């Protein structure tokens, strides 16, 4: 059979079906399920496994195509392929979803939302699931995303939080944002920040009133507005509160109904029109007001007018 850890390159081994597969080769996979108590049987033969890092070779491998050397990741991964194989990723307005199961709504929005992003994966393996799910088979993504963020299948996640981990295993590095702050008392400060603080900001979700300048304490109330922002976009969040939503002034949005934690999310898009997708759901209007918490925008370069 075919032990490897990346499913790229694949090295032989002879079995013995008297020892189990966890007594040669340790911790073994099966497309997600575990094999490590399960004897060889007759049925899989030359067939690939997913094995944990033994040696150099593999601990090396592993490094290569995920990017991470906690031994805990492969079981993680292999642990939530066995439910995301499971879902069903139907095609809602020419974007992959992902059908309502295992409080995976905000997995769905994440997912939504990356494939309307540009973005660009540092771990291949997260580049190569990135690429597959946009042609409709995000099953090896989502479990990767899980991995990646200490998550497991049925726990309650946060699409903001979701995004920021991605976003640290992404290339962010050509992204900048200037800001200054402006208390009367301490004067001007510029602050400069790059990579995934350029892109993410928490307090409000309109692009133009951050631009215009929120009022944030200082070290003496001060005001901090946007100099100057070079990156492909910028997530917008806050905590979730009634916002109007109008047709063409954004990318997509993060909509939240329910408590803390325990509430449900929904995608909003603007296409020719805005649309909400629900899991497999969709639903189309003209205008949206609900509760939002993430607004996406579209930007390239951009330099204040006020100086
Ligand atoms: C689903 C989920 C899953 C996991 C999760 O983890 C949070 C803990 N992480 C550290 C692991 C949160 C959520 C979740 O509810 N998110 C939404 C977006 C949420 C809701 C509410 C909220 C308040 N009242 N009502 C009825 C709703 C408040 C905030 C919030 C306000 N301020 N801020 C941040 C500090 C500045 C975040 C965020
Ligand atoms: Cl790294
Ligand atoms: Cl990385
Ligand atoms: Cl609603
Ligand atoms: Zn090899
Ligand atoms: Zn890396
Ligand atoms: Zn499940
Ligand atoms: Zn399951
Ligand atoms: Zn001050
Ligand atoms: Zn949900």
């Amino acid at each position: 059979v075919f032990t490897t850890v990346d499913n790229i390159n694949l090295h032989t081994q002879v079995v013995d079906m008297s020892m189990t597969y966890g007594q040669q080769f340790g911790p073994t996979y099966l497309d997600g399920a575990d094999v490590t108590k399960i004897k060889p049987h007759n049925s899989h033969e030359g067939k690939t496994f997913y094995v944990l890092p033994n040696d150099d070779t593999l601990r090396v491998e592993a490094f290569e195509y995920y990017h991470t050397t906690d031994p805990s990741f492969l079981g993680r991964y292999m642990s939530a392929l066995n439910h995301t194989k499971k879902w069903k990723y139907p095609q809602v307005n020419g974007l992959t979803s992902i059908k309502w199961a295992d409080n995976n709504c905000y997995l769905a929005t994440a997912l939504l939302t990356l494939q309307q992003i540009e973005l660009k994966f540092n771990p291949p393996a997260l580049q190569d699931a990135y690429y597959r799910a946009r042609a409709g088979e995000a099953a090896n993504f989502c479990a990767l995303i899980l991995a990646y963020c200490n998550k497991t299948v049925g726990e309650l996640g946060d699409v903001r939080e979701t995004m920021s981990y991605l976003f640290q295993h992404a290339n962010l590095d050509s992204c900048k944002r200037v800001l200054n702050v402006v208390c009367k008392t301490c004067g001007q400060q510029q602050t400069t920040l790059k990579g995934v603080e350029a892109v993410m900001y928490m307090g409000t979700l309109s692009y133009e009133q951050f631009k215009k300048g929120v009022q944030i304490p200082c070290t003496c109330q001060a005001t901090k507005y946007l100099v100057q922002q070079e990156s492909p976009f910028v997530m917008m969040s806050a905590p979730p509160a009634q916002y109007e939503l109008k047709h063409g002034t954004f990318t997509c949005a993060s909509e939240y109904t329910g408590n803390y934690q325990c509430g449900h999310y929904k995608h909003i898009t603007s296409k020719e029109t805005l649309y909400c997708i629900d899991g497999a759901l969709l639903t189309k209007s003209s205008e949206y007001k609900g509760p939002i918490t993430d607004v996406f925008y579209k930007e390239n370069s951009y330099t204040t007018t006020i100086k």
